[PDB]
């Protein structure tokens, strides 16, 4: 029917260059022979064309059948997609425009003592006729999210932007907006409260199903996409570690290092002689360490006769089967 | 309820900045007591109340009747306020957000000799089978239009930026969008054509007849507006004259220049006489002369004896009734 | 040793863009050959050499004798010239740098029912033992001010900088520090008090005696800078005006308006004819007034109201008063 | 077979930048459809046609004749140009891309005693078989400069850009190159000499000569072009100046200000009474002039001494004289 | 007389930015004490003094014998060079700097159907009385270009600068200069044509034969630039890959891995047995294959074809191979 | 009395920018909530509480018993702290913040001679009458090291700034201040001397003593940050190095290159056969290595003559030690 795979990426902001970024960082650097045209390429992955356009118009046209895959936030994926079985989120978590959907309402007056959806859904100031009056951009969200938490008693209005002023302008009582610093909404005199964050969005890489399952180019640039991606995400949170330890023997260290359960996991440690002239002082094993947890790792492996640690980056981590590729076909599977 | 007479200025861009920058030189200037807000006070007027927003919501908010009076761009208030008569233009033409909203197609291939818009309707290519297909982000002008002209065979996908990419997307066939500079759409190979234009807009002042009518101070605070604004424009393309002409006295002078039909009326001249001594060697007429037609003027000055010749700015020129006044009282039914 | 009239001009920040500005603006522009050296020019004045220093040194220099003018805002002065009669204030308001030094304590504490510096000085928790501790950089003010207030349980912890955060530091209970935006210490939890303002400050001119009778070319100088500000600054507040009158003559339209008191109070009002075409002359007379910028649409609707039409408004550059009182009042202060 | 009128405009830079900012001051506004073109108009001005070139090619160009007038600094012009006649100066001055071509020379070693060109002239050192070597990038005006005061040992090696390396480097003993601001030249251990500099260069409007006399409309454009540039420079340096006299008659304040000859010379003088109430008398006169801006406060000396009360300074745009001198000039550079 | 070894290198633009970058990432930073003179020095090799130059006075000073070595681009170099045999290019792309000289043609015109340099040269149009003209910084390049395709049917008019004017001016029919982006010259309706581009250039280190035969160090530091650059660049196009691989023994994964010929080169691969976690022990094996950067996914393909398991990817800073060609190829040149 | 640990890290500045850089490349990432306060956190060390201030203040709350650990330049610890023996500099050398305090004298005058502290002392000039005039920021510092090197009569003008100008405007024979470019005091005409520099300064991990000894988690959390601290620090002066050497065995290899005491100390080689081909195995070995950046390519050359052809070259980004020289040296400064 058609040629190409088509990717979807934003147009403008910090999420088009974001995104950008991230793919050059995984060899699929987008490539342009009219700078100001919004069709461009991916060399690495021939056949792959790609299309600039706003977020929400790569949500409509994986719906429309105009995109085959796309890069948006979760929070306009599940805005504009609605729930529909087609929209596949291949890749959940980029790194990257990183938010949250959440409630805010006023500190001052009659909101003081209410820190909590409970609390804010059990006052006496709403039923049907004066209800909680709330101001949102996300008009499909907003109400799914109260009809799911119990609370019968809320009225919608529409706001194109800049919600803060509602509740100062009086035409709205509590609002449903996007924060990710925090900035505005002290300066506003609002606040947040417990179960009040509907969904935290970050960027994702977004399939349609009907053309996955459909053709086997779009199926296997997927999953070389998934690969890249992961591969580059998990090297940003690892370090390789070569540490050297004391004993006799080579698998006499194996040994003690593998029997620490709190000790990185990895494929597993590699070790080599250390020499010296007299021979064979220390012994260097090669691990692989959350970054998060390195000098934990350092101080553990210190008492298991360690000494000095060379810790060096990594720039890809490719497991050979993915959770995420298991899971995908899985989400395609009905 | 509410008190105050409320204004909505633009909150995002060189539409917003651009805003405040004519408020300022009118002195309407904004003061903002919490700058991190929507909130704000114009000084000179009292109880005049500025909330920023999207002008979408502007629109929106004076037909809610949340607003009173708004700042806004022709194309946003055609599109959103659809006609409603409760929404009276006041200043039509505030001299920027300059752009208009006109059709553009591509100049390759089936339409490289269509320059027209009835030429593109002549085409046989379009039915009620398969249609001429327009992405727009004006979703309501866009038929508005098409009927006005005659143009049944239309189907019109909503896009939310980047439509210049829809055409060689394949995804229609023509778009009905924004021009200002008209670099875009080269760069995109599409033109504009002969009656493809729907509306030309700029900023523009607007009120609600509502809050005209019933609400105090509303009808007092936009004629203040008006005669402010308007002074300030007007000035713009003015510069006081004062020429240095050759003759026995004021009133044979004045009779020159006042029988100059081609000249440049204001209310009219101003003789003193420009002495010396071997007493009264020219007479200084000064006369306000638009800046279009400035060396027109000196050179039609030079043929009536005149000589030298000094242009010095104006700030503001306050006629005594504003023919937009006026047609302000008309239209509220006056 | 020298021969040369310095002036001292800030050399950082906002305050001294701020003030090349205004200098600029008066026909006082400062010249550079060497952009990033310290000594510059005023040409318009012959032998007047710049000196770019820090305010607090501007201060020191005047006082030391190695300048002889300078530009500095009125917080800087008191607190480094200490009242020092050497020092002398030319122009007390250039209308920038404006900023005020206040007391500010917490919201939160202990200190929700007070708002006043007597509310402050009567609390029961202070006393030679355990005084009030107060965080600032004004080491000389802050005492006197509380002495001068009849404070006597005050302690003066002193900071250089981001004294914002010493209360929530417990190194002490309030703080004395400059306010001009306003926003920065509600963002930390404190606010203002009535009758906490120990002054208001804003750029200022100032000159040294021993310079002005000591030094040949510095009153000159200090005069015409004197005349040439306050001109601008005065010029800055005032459009001219042409309202377009109804009369059969000239001097019945110039009683109507000098019979308006609200009317604008400028040196006086010039009517002129207006003429105009079968064949007739002379319907209109163009008075031309001096009017404030605030009351402009007021001082327009006065002029409509007793049969005024066209008002044509434009902007003045300078207005030279005969002799403006700061110079009187300069010449009083040296004893000339 | 060319049928426009042709305006060179500099393509880059801050000349190109400040020439489109002086024709936007004039009413010559320049308008690009395609911004990534070098051709645009002038509305104003009918049939006229810009082309953005860098300022050597805007010279070349108008002696091949592509091009009927340009805007280019005098340097460019007097190099490339090499003293055609076809070439014009219509106006010599628009007060922009100052900077001066002058002789550069070391401070530290053989010359620490010559700061002149004859002493360095007169140096024994320099002879036909060694001569005093010198890197400019002006190949053309070097060599004509110093034979016509007479330095025959000398040698022109050329640099196109970082001049002032050559004599730290060693391939020359003086440079020959631009200078504005002195800075540079400081720091690369280099000065200036009296009778050094050859040539004083700013932003120039020339023109074609077989362009004004063969072409329809170019003489009849440059004209415009020179009366609309000149009224704006001219404007530029003056100021009107509005003062209140005390007197009997509006003749006798004419005759104090007109007999004071160091005051002002506007065309001439213009007084009108200012109404004052008492009862409405009319005091005082109002005289206005129109003064240059440098000798503003004299001028209001001189206007003090003569019973001038207070003094409104304002703003002028344009001012248009009668005939232009440059224009009289110019059309005496064409033979008439 | 002169004792240092002398590095040109481009003082203005992106040029200058980048060759600086690259230097910094081969340990051969350029230190300035005074930023605003022109001389510098790289401290990693000592005796080397940095120049910054314009890079046509690059070329031209190493021929004059004031420089040693430079960096600058092929274009300027062969332009300004012209085939100098003293002049020798030692690296011929540090892959910066990327641009070709090549024809561009009008789109509309007479040239629509004409898309060969060839085709363009079979029009009849061009005669002795009238030939092609061609606009173009490169006057040395383009006429023998010319000669060695066989076109003798053209004139040559020289502009510096704005030279995609000259088609929509008239003054001439093609143009012979710069692309890299290829945009600019879609925005003035020109095209380039098969064939047509005269020379692909990029920055390339330069050296003087006289230098390097006679001067001491010259030949040295060469060397030493020469292996430095090449080992950044060639470790920018690699990786090394970690890999396990399923085996019973580490000769045996060895085995595995060299039969596949289309599998990276490294000098060779390195196996270690990986230990697993009731006693077990050595199931995986560890290679260390080291594959560029445009084959890894393939590679990784390729390896788990073979049972190969998890990889890891990481980074080189520099490789060197034991001799470079490039520097028996310098040698060879020196008739060594 | 205070239940948090507290770090004082600069508030403004380079100083404060480069110091959070640091800390980022460390794992102590400073993560605010409220950016707009002083206070803030690092998540890395539980109950570890940052305090932005400015450099002085972090000195006056150090000794004050109001932060516990801090970073500052060694020109403030030694002028603030003035010997303090609670004050313990934990880590001396952070590298950033890199100046010197450092006596400049005019180049031009009587001090043409002078370019030695003692010849500065031998000149007749100075007396108790009129002594040598010194402008300064350090009025700690100045004093001190007048007396420490017995120059007997100097009077020291404070300033706050702007020091390069006291010469050039008469106030100071001398200065004494921060130098780091360099370039600032040549633009103004002055020179250091030998024996000028009082001390040489980058930015240092400081803690109190009685912080240490008495308020427990500070020891634990100093241990932590210097050990992250210099692991990092370590790593930007190393590579690894991947030489492969031509050998029969795999401790034959080894010996050669532990041979070397010339050759790259780490704790040692370690070394793998490398594999390559009808059937052939095991040809050269790969030696892996820990070199110093600065010594690489001598290194290399090392390697070649032992028989090693290529290497590889890759980044470090910790390198940490068992137990540190400075931890030691801390530890010996707590007298244990
Ligand atoms: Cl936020
Ligand atoms: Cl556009
Ligand atoms: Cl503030
Ligand atoms: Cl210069
Ligand atoms: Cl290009
Ligand atoms: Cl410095």
């Amino acid at each position: 029917s058609r040629q190409e795979i088509r990717l979807g990426l934003p147009s403008k902001g910090r999420m088009s260059s974001d995104t950008l970024d991230l793919l050059k960082d995984c060899q699929l650097s987008v490539k342009q022979v009219n700078p100001r045209q919004y069709v461009a390429q991916i060399p690495q992955i021939s056949n792959l064309e790609v299309w600039f356009q706003r977020p929400k118009d790569i949500v409509r046209k994986l719906l429309s059948g105009d995109l085959d895959l796309g890069i948006v936030g979760l929070d306009v994926l599940t805005e504009f997609g609605q729930g529909n079985e087609d929209l596949i989120v291949v890749h959940e978590a980029l790194e990257y425009g990183d938010c949250r959907l959440s409630i805010a309402i006023p500190q001052y007056g009659i909101f003081e003592n209410v820190n909590s959806l409970e609390e804010l859904a059990k006052m006496p100031q709403w039923t049907e006729d004066k209800p909680l009056r709330v101001a949102t951009g996300f008009t499909y969200l907003g109400p799914k999210f109260m009809k799911d938490n119990g609370i019968k008693h809320v009225a919608f209005s529409t706001a194109d932007g800049a919600l803060e002023a509602a509740p100062a302008m009086g035409i709205a009582d509590a609002i449903l907006d996007l924060v990710s610093s925090g900035t505005t909404l002290k300066e506003n005199n609002l606040k947040e409260i417990e179960g009040g964050t509907v969904l935290e969005s970050q960027a994702a890489l977004v399939a349609s199903r009907r053309s996955m399952i459909g053709r086997k180019g779009v199926l296997e640039t997927t999953h070389e996409m998934l690969e890249r991606l992961e591969a580059h995400l998990r090297a940003m949170g690892q370090f390789t570690v070569v540490a050297n330890m004391r004993g006799s023997s080579a698998e006499e260290v194996a040994e003690r290092v593998l029997s620490q359960p709190s000790l990185a996991g990895l494929q597993g440690p590699t070790v080599s002689p250390v020499f010296c002239k007299r021979s064979a002082d220390y012994y260097a094993i090669v691990i692989c360490v959350p970054k998060k947890a390195l000098y934990k790792s350092i101080q553990q492996l210190r008492a298991i006769g360690g000494s000095g640690v060379l810790v060096s980056p990594l720039t890809y981590i490719f497991d050979e089967e993915t959770p995420r590729w298991r899971q995908l076909l899985s989400k395609l599977g009905l």
